[PDB]
């Protein structure tokens, strides 16, 4: 592929203006309260995979809309407390839960809980669907921020560090999130909801800048947005629409992070394109650094791997 | 271009059922699970610029409580009408469709485009189970009872009941319409309703999964294969395509009695001609499958025509 | 897919010199006296058709160089006088005369007319093609104003007005014009040769700002012309053809309508480019008014569907 | 591309039913008898072109319909008389009148001359377009005989070698027509509905056993005809056309070809398709030969071009 | 993707001629007596790493031609002897040494090595390009088994294993060789050279039925050698291709293999055809399984890594 | 379609010379090891189905003693004759042009298609370092010594050495000519060796690398993305790029002397045009460049009569 997004000057300088509604933070204030409402009730169960030196569980707990949220959770199999880390996965990204790179987390020395994205990877979600939306989960409930698909999936994220920290092998202090594009996003989301995750790495964080991501992407699942207006010709459908994204997007919610956090992008991707991400990240006010990478996309980064493995053992292990 | 199988095999391919021994307890208890929702239909005009015909937004109750909504235009002139309940495409919904509904209305039909679950309106309350691929094609699809269609179909047959209740229309002459998905809700709602007089199916969609899957170039059908790529439990596979036969039209058709009209373009990528063959083979009732060497999955003129024949001769 | 003309900031400001050449009004005034020299001859034949209300005929009537042209019409089954539409259909995309579109616009009360254009949908082309040209109708007879394929049609389109106007049935006071693409510009075209038309409606018309779109377009049919000069690289040739497009751009003709206009246009259209169609616009002086359609491009767009009923019905019905 | 059509097998066995209608000769008697009635007067114009030992002009002439027949020729600047060629250009293929490849063909020693197919690569097409037809030429009056495009390009390409071979500096008995795709199917047919060519070579040739054709090509020409289906639903306009197009069809020309051909087909070609090229080739009875070349499609063919210059050589130059 | 190559039913009973010439084990017996006189001279330099438990480092020995053959080399940071695994990449499909995979093969338990092919992921190619041949290394000296590019490369694979357990904290008696396409031929064509390996794992192996490949394969690299033919039409050049590759193809390899063996293949791999995977699988005359994957194609299937960790751990790690 | 800087801005685009301090005394050396090399040329005749021309098989030793080849056609009449150099693109050589080598000696030139290393013929005994992208590319991309093209020029140097000493050739009518990949081959050699008279260059690739990688949308200049993206480290960037100065045309072009013509397609995805307006802008000598709005990396006949008629001007 080829370049496409701002050039790299204009990248490095590009923050656009937070779209954040005025209920913003009592949005929140209000959502993490609905969650707080739902015993978590976690429950673990162990599950049999062909590895040395790591104990794999299934693990399940209630969240928003008392929704069972799952996922595989890998632990060193050593005396702990152990660093954890929470694992997000990108959208509609998730095989077989992830199970193999949950692994290979906890053999790094990472306790691992790849929490399944609602209705995606894994996980139920009891949100009801209040009317149409294009195919896919972008654009569900997207005509109010209550129903917003999102909802619920970041609640999930948040509900799932308190499980995970609860836990006595993990040491609460010690606890990253991770995430590549849509996890990526709830990555930092749940960083800036919870001031429980120590540190955040995010590849390509996707849920960024939205109006100008249905106007700069050229793939999925952005587009998902532009499909759904195209349902949906209403002019006050679209003003709604980008009202309820505002209270996801990441431009607006990265102001809360606090923790030290690492982002990766490739100034060739056509999904999560540049411009959008480098939005987010220069809205972040805490410790960091965005690793750019010109000559790749939306997709697996070597030499990020590097950055990402020595950026957690750092803070972490 | 060409690519199934052979025109001279189509005519004869015909699928063993897949239907499972509670095939039919199966949807009698989900009718009944229907029948427990009271309609309570709710009737807002709609203001629409065109003369002689009168629009609403219609609404109504049915499975999981869920509001089932659709424009419904109605010739504005004395009734009963006779009428149409028309459903739409996968994810193939603009607008509601508001501007054929009108022109149905305008060739003398009181008709309803019921919007399906999630897709092109209507509220959906049935949970999400589990993980599935991107789509509605696998929403649920790991139980009869928790699959998608499975409310959809109940709208399909509520829809009828309420429409039937109006007035102003003729419940001897309602006829069921659509395209692909669209098609398969109206042979759907034939098989579980006798309430339609006619129906229509354009290239029907839901036909014959176990081979669709395999002959399918282009989505939706493929959204299952997606599915099994990110579920390879050998079980997984079993169960859904188990689920998958509740709602196959090679299950359903042999309940239709009602005179069936279907078009098939034999170089549709989507709904391989094999698939929908497999449906119209399963039918035992008066049929008739309008075949289009030269189109595929999209509006076919000289069916058209038919089909306008098809309804003005049976509901006009 | 995505945005890639002019931004709409400049889109609404694009507004090309005119190209025309000090004979244009001359060369139309010909042309029209050589149409006119033409006995219309129509015929009308009962065409059998499954809907009520509704008479359906085969309309022929002789053109410019004695080509028989042909359409079906519609009329509503009731007393007249009918408003009327003279529907035109876009390049190469007219199956079986969009007849069952022609019934519908008579369902709506009017006594339609879909003009099947020379060569493509049906009618007869008696125009000579004088030498090679590329694959298509864009280029045929491009070196001379006389010959160029678009001659006859836009006369076509004139006479079609002559002719339904001179029906009984029909109030000649109520006549509009109306078309997509291709049929948007012969709508436009023929507001500005004939003020029988009382109002017009044109879908992102085509035939607009040719030296601009051979240059922003990025699929059929504009580039037609592209292919033809690959063909015959004289430098000569290309100065003679865009010569000879100057007569028929509808920048050069948009200054001649008088009549109520309502456009339509996609901003992701590569077909007819937003510039192009803007470029149209921009040129028209008249009552008008232009949908701008952000997600949509060269297809059929619900939102403007609506506008367009109640555009014709206000100034028709 | 890969493999497609038949197998290699197969397509040597391919030969489908002629659909020549019982008024095949008929038609074509008649319509040779409408391009006799028009007065040829060629015309011979000088052109520059940077070359040494080559004389090149502009040849027009009239032909069916009145219509006038373009095309650059080039002749070995040398004392004739020298052996001649007709080449064909391919569907919608030919820039600047080929003109580069017809002054080569003169340096090999032919006085070649590369007629321009009627609205395409150059030429006048008087033929009036008697109603609506799917984008191209393909089905340009396709609902008759009489009116149909090929008509008066088949009979051009016929004229074409009446005037070349009337020239004095052209030995008569060394004329061959050549071509690609279209090209080859115009010289197919030349050589069979006129007896000048003495040699044929036609790389894939087109316009041939067309109701097998709009089942498997794969890219255009051939599928304007099922675009033009599409846009006339009424079955008996398919009837109508086919018919029209079985007078024109490479199957039903073939067997009045005698003489020497040599064709070429790539077995992955999907434009011409192998099959519709084995069954052109299937249906001559002259001495012939047929190239396969598994790794190419509808493209040149270095090893062809080999076998080619070989064969003219053999049959002309020499 | 979707289905395209032999129904599963014809995949199964799929076991082509072989090509092996009369002198297949000669030249192999040739070719490895060339690199036993390369004296191994193997270099070991630690290597950092974000990793907590292994210790890496970068690998480098001489092998054929004295090509310097490299690659990471990963080891468990605890006493051994421990069990061993040398990986091959995929062609052209080594990115940084595919250091992250290696590393996490150690994390498994395993001391592991990844050969880094010549002039693809890494590594020296002393061998000359004796002429043209098509864009990528599969037509590398095609015309000579001597030349043929893969010579180096398999004798590379061999000597990785000579050299991995020579090491003492090796465990010579638990060596296993995995890899995916082509890396999954080196790793057959390894096992069937070189007795060292105790089991083997191929993903979908490449080089496989090369004379099927090339009428199946809907992708790269295989039609390089379609390429390859375009470019020269010589027919003696496409018969001594053949011929040459044989002496490489696994399906005359296969038979060599005395180890435990498990496959994979997805049925709609379009750059190794199910039925070049199976050709190889039913060539195979030893403990084998292959898993068959309906849904997936050339890529990685999470279903067979459980099926792979789960074999390796049986057959080395406990 | 274009995509490129505008017309206006590529007439002025001319990049700062990448060439590094020890730019002419790489050359030099690498120029004095092919000197150390003898030619050694052999001559087969070779049959071919033409009248007027003799064919042969050329070949000689290089750079590297690497075994050079390539068909010779020389026109059948006493000479001395005007003689041409043809390169063939990058991975485009089909039976060594042999077909197209005789038409250019039909037109009266001794010509020679030397076959590039590896590509179209020829033998490479440079050997590969290590790890490189698909193709040829990025081979031996981390050292001047032993990237692909140093052999690859120094053959065409040799090239014209060889041709030069025949006696049916006139030394003082030498022309190099090429497309793309052979357009850059024309040039370096016109920059290395004051053989040529004239230079013509259709769209010459090699050129202007640090903007060509990010700019081009088809291969084989993204050859060189692809080894980035599979060698992340940044110092193998820097190297690179090094390396890739010492063959870029905008640092070779200064030193022709010769007469030339380049061409170039405004659409031209393969060799952008600014890469091509780069190499021309750096040419201080007799130059044209011809521009074709319309065309891209292909075969542009209007430029044919423009090469055919600048080479018989000067040659003829
Ligand atoms: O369904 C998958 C199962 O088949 C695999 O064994 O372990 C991971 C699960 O997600
Ligand atoms: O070049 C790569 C380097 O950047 C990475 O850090 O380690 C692996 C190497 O191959
Ligand atoms: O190998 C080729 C040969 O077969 C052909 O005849 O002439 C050109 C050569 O390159
Ligand atoms: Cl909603
Ligand atoms: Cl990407
Ligand atoms: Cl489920
Ligand atoms: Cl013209
Ligand atoms: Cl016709
Ligand atoms: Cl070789
Ligand atoms: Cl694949
Ligand atoms: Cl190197
Ligand atoms: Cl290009």
């Amino acid at each position: 592929m080829q370049l496409f997004d701002l050039s790299l000057e204009e990248l490095k300088k590009y923050k656009p203006k937070k779209t954040a509604r005025p209920d913003f933070s009592d949005f929140w204030k209000k959502s993490l309260e609905e969650l707080r409402q739902v015993e978590a009730e976690p429950t673990l169960e162990s599950y049999d995979y062909p590895v040395k030196g790591v104990k794999v569980y299934r693990l399940t707990y209630q969240s928003f809309g008392h929704s069972k949220i799952e996922g595989f959770y890998a632990v060193p199999d050593q005396t702990g407390p152990h660093p954890a880390l929470v694992r997000f996965h990108g959208y509609n990204a998730s095989y077989d839960g992830g199970i193999h790179d949950i692994v290979n987390w906890a053999l790094h020395g990472y306790a691992t809980f790849g929490m399944l994205v609602r209705g995606q990877g894994g996980s139920e979600d009891t949100s009801v669907t209040p009317g149409g939306h294009a195919l896919g989960w972008m654009t569900k409930g997207i005509l109010s921020k209550d129903t917003y698909y999102y909802r619920g999936v970041y609640l999930d994220a948040v509900r799932a560090l308190e499980v995970i920290q609860s836990f006595p092998e993990v040491d609460e202090h010690r606890i990253g999130v991770i995430g590549g594009s849509q996890g990526g996003a709830l990555a930092i989301a749940a960083a800036a909801l919870s001031d429980i995750p120590k540190v955040v790495v995010a590849d390509y964080p996707y849920l960024s800048n939205f109006e100008r991501a249905v106007d700069v992407a050229l793939e999925q699942p952005y587009l998902e947005i532009n499909s759904y207006f195209r349902r949906n010709s209403d002019p006050k459908v679209e003003e709604k629409a980008f009202e309820t994204l505002s209270y996801f997007d990441l431009i607006n919610l990265a102001g809360w992070v606090k923790q030290p956090t690492l982002m990766a992008i490739g100034l060739i991707d056509k999904i999560t394109p540049p411009s959008t991400v480098f939005a987010a990240y220069n809205h972040l006010e805490t410790d960091k650094d965005l690793k750019v990478y010109r000559y790749f996309g939306h997709e697996f980064i070597p030499a990020f791997q590097t950055e990402k493995l020595s950026f957690l053992q750092k803070h972490l292990l």
